[PDB]
């Protein structure tokens, strides 16, 4: 797939409000992620022992983390399609090192469509959330395509 140019600018004009607080939104996206798909936290093994929200949101290892995860998505959304490079390193560690199928990032995906959705509902009505939800599309759709030519297609 491609998006069109007004696809990204509504893409990466919520994700400029983002970035006003990304320690913030990665701890919201990733606990939206834990609770509502448990099984996803057992793949960490820094957190998997966190029992409780109030454990999740003291955590500073998930929130660290959380900033690792939004810093690198945005590059690759930044790129507006052309995100290879940037998609190779991170296709060879989820496939071979820590393992997460493609239904995990189909999870992750509708974790960070709802915090958006809650948070900046000015800035992502439907057709903003139609051009989010594309993007992410495209990005697991390549990643499925890396993760198949690592033998993985997980
Ligand atoms: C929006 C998609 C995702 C992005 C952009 C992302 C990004 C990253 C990055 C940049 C790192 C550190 C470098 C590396 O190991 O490659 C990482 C590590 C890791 N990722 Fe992801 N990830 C995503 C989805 C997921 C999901 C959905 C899971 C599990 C359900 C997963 C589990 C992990 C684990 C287990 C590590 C190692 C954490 C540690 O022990 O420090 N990732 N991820």
């Amino acid at each position: 797939m491609v998006l069109s140019e007004g696809e990204w600018q509504l893409v990466l004009h919520v994700w400029a409000k983002v970035e006003a607080d990304v320690a913030g939104h990665g701890q919201d996206i990733l606990i939206r992620l834990f609770k509502s798909h448990p099984e996803t936290l057992e793949k960490f093994d820094r957190l998997k022992h966190l029992k409780t929200e109030a454990e999740m949101k003291a955590s500073e290892d998930l929130k660290k983390h959380g900033v690792t995860v939004l810093t690198a998505l945005g590059a690759i959304l930044k790129k507006k399609g052309h995100h290879e490079a940037e998609l190779k390193p991170l296709a060879q560690s989820h496939a071979t090192k820590h393992k997460i199928p493609i239904k995990y990032l189909e999870f992750i995906s509708e974790a960070i469509i709802h915090v958006l959705h809650s948070r900046h509902p000015g800035n992502f009505g439907a057709d903003a959330q139609g051009a989010m939800n594309k993007a992410l599309e495209l990005f697991r759709k390549d990643i499925a395509a890396k993760y198949k030519e690592l033998g993985y297609q997980g």
